[PDB]
């Protein structure tokens, strides 16, 4: 049994949409975020919400789950790609870097929504060549597609990437997923060996090295005292086994297995000084600044798309109880 229902959410109108496990809440302005998602059992809310919308547009990078398309940095918001030069925004000033992509603060559509026995799917969409301030920063026919589906215990989230246009361009997405992560009292888990050394301005040297805790970032760790901003590379291209982070809350036994495909080869953590309550494990199809590194594609993730060309990058967030 599941349902859609359209609501407003401090202001904006939204979609909240579940069945008796779990419930999502979208807003598709707000750069179809998920800003909520709570699990119906125990009536936990998962993700970090905005106290208000004010509060939202000052960090809409840092509540519920913001795309990134492209992912993290562009040194200079720089860089060539068969020949030609592009030129973003350079929106972090300090570091000089492009940061973050095109679409977390845009309006995207709903394109249909489905309810089955199967569970229920809502889908978003945006096409970017709509946006005439994105395509004087990258000219090309892209169409990102949000395909979100509740079924049992799971949220399943996949984004379909269209060239539309009639040149090549190279892309990559990541998502900046925001989970409550009490200090004291919650775990925290990564299938990952090894991690890209970054310089000052938080881009890669090209270097990876060994992750020391390696053992401990396997099994759960607490992450008491320690601040993370930190690249990692997937354990899966080299081992195989899972790709997967993992939240375990303590107090009510609540495991959060966000999973993802084999496409996403890195993710970054982030959980700013440590005090904050919360934790971002942000898998990426793209390492950093990927458009500018001369390492193989295997590597990096770097993806290009051909004209008429699709490709749907999957991962999901699933709520077992214990
Ligand atoms: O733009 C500077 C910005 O960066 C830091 O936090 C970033 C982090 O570096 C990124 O890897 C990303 O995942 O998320 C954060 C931006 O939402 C600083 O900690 C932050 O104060 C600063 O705004």
């Amino acid at each position: 049994a599941n349902f859609i229902e359209k609501i407003t959410y401090l202001g904006t109108p939204a979609i909240k949409a579940g069945n008796e496990h779990l419930e999502m809440i979208v807003v598709p302005e707000w750069g179809s975020n998920v800003i909520s998602l709570v699990d119906k059992t125990t009536n936990v809310q998962l993700l970090r919400e905005p106290e208000t919308a004010e509060s939202f547009h000052d960090t809409p990078t840092l509540y519920g789950i913001p795309i990134l398309f492209p992912p993290n940095r562009i040194s200079d918001g720089t860089f060539s790609f068969r020949g030609r030069t592009y030129h973003f925004d350079i929106n972090e000033k300090d570091k000089h870097n492009h940061l973050h992509g095109f679409l977390y603060h845009e309006k995207w559509n709903v394109v249909t929504t489905k309810q089955t026995d199967e569970g229920v799917i809502v889908e978003t969409e945006i096409d970017l060549s709509e946006l005439p301030h994105v395509q004087k920063q990258f000219p090309h026919h892209a169409v990102v597609r949000m395909t979100y589906t509740i079924k049992e215990n799971t949220l399943f989230k996949h984004a379909t990437v269209m060239n539309k246009g009639k040149e090549a361009f190279p892309w990559g997405i990541g998502y900046h997923t925001t989970f409550i992560f009490p200090a004291e009292s919650s775990l925290f888990s990564l299938t990952a060996d090894q991690q890209w050394e970054l310089d000052e301005r938080l881009l890669p040297t090209g270097k990876l090295m060994d992750v020391p805790y390696k053992e401990a970032l396997h099994e759960g760790m607490d992450l008491r005292h320690k601040q993370l901003d930190d690249v990692f590379l997937s354990s899966y291209q080299k081992r195989g086994g899972e790709n997967q982070a993992v939240i375990y809350h303590q107090h009510a036994h609540i495991s959060i297995i966000y999973k993802a495909d084999e496409q996403f080869k890195h993710w970054v953590v982030y959980n700013a000084d440590g005090k904050q309550g919360y934790l971002c494990p942000e898998p990426y199809t793209w390492v950093t600044n990927a458009v500018n590194l001369d390492l193989p594609s295997s590597l990096t993730g770097l993806q290009v798309l051909e004209p008429g060309e699709e490709t749907t990058a999957k991962s999901s967030i699933t709520i077992e109880l214990n």
